[PDB]
């Protein structure tokens, strides 16, 4: 009745304060999983009657969808503690474009600019767990989100890049792409005003 | 002896920080001030000769310079306070896109995803003032930065429409993009270190 998309690069504590919210306005309410690179793909399927995406991935104007900010998250780059570029040095980080990384892949191949891979040495894979496997053992580096690698930071089993590009991590919008058709109806306007209020609430 | 490039979208307080951690370690340093729409165009002319651009346009690779992140600034979109989208509903928003925008023009006429229009109505002009004259007579909309906008805010002569899009405005990146030669040279990461440092004390 009312289907909801929510990426794999949003937290589960942003996914628990939506769905707590939508549950006080609407009676069925469907939670649909995606990679980041493939979320925008599958709203733009008419089929899929996708009514909500939650997704870090941007496009300037998909067809019958208006876009809003919901909030902030944090990406970091990873790599194993005795990778080449373990002393994070800026050369390191702009070097970044020369040794492998370890990518999202996408049903379509397409990326966009935001999501798409910085390194010509690109290894696809479908998910950030498949991402961290390959990444713990040094076959590259990747951006992962926040909450998928915070243990094995404090767990010594991974390393940050990313701190001398971007300073406690790489800022990334959360964006709510929302059907033209909700715009103008207070349930929504109160799951935005609720949802947003209480991730500042988290942040 | 050390160029630096800072667009107007910079607000002066970055300015006054940058300029006086940077006479910490350098005894010749040039100021040059650009529209953010010309700020990329410049330092790709390499009779330019730019060592350091403070901008808030980003393109994902330019020849010579690598990119970090400095901080972040806040714009508003702002209107005629009796503007046809004075309301700001969400279908007020989705509408500037059929509403004349007041963007800044650019030497090259071409413009980043990030910086172009979203309008097809669209007057160019050179600088934020020429855009927020047009703007208090109701010719148009546009964004600017905060500190442009704060007076002319609470002095009612203008008003905000992306607070339902973005909350607290729209978050931008301030990039830093620096000649690859200033990597491994205490002098700039003293500049990068102190710079940040002293925009967490702003922020
Ligand atoms: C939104 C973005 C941060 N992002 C990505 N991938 C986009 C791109 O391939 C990332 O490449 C970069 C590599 C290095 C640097 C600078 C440094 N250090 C910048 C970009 N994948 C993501 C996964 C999760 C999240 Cl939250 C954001 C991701
Ligand atoms: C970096 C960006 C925010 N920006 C721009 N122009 C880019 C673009 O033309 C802005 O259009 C938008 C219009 C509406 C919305 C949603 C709402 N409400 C989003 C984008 N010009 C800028 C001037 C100063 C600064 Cl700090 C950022 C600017």
């Amino acid at each position: 009745n009312l289907r909801v998309l929510l990426d794999t690069a949003i937290p589960p504590s942003f996914c628990d304060t939506v769905s707590s919210v939508l549950l006080d306005d609407f009676n069925m309410v469907s939670l649909i999983r995606t990679s980041p690179a493939d979320s925008l793909a599958t709203i733009k399927q008419d089929n899929a009657e996708i009514d909500i995406a939650i997704t870090i991935d941007e496009e300037l104007k998909i067809s019958r969808f208006n876009q809003c900010v919901l909030g902030y998250t944090k990406a970091f780059v990873v790599a194993h503690p005795q990778h080449p570029l373990c002393n994070a040095s800026l050369h390191s980080i702009a070097s970044l474009a020369n040794y492998r990384q370890i990518s999202l892949g996408s049903r379509s191949g397409q990326h966009s600019n935001l999501l798409r891979p910085v390194s010509d040495k690109v290894l696809f894979v479908e998910n950030f767990d498949d991402m961290l496997r390959l990444v713990e053992a040094g076959v590259g580096w990747g951006i992962a989100p926040h909450y998928f690698v915070e243990e094995r930071l404090r767990n010594g089993t991974l390393a940050v890049l990313s701190e001398l590009y971007e300073p406690g991590g790489i800022d990334t919008k959360v964006y709510c792409y929302y059907n033209t058709a909700l715009e103008s109806e207070r349930s929504f306007l109160r799951f935005l005003e609720s949802a947003r209020q209480r991730l500042r609430e988290l942040g």
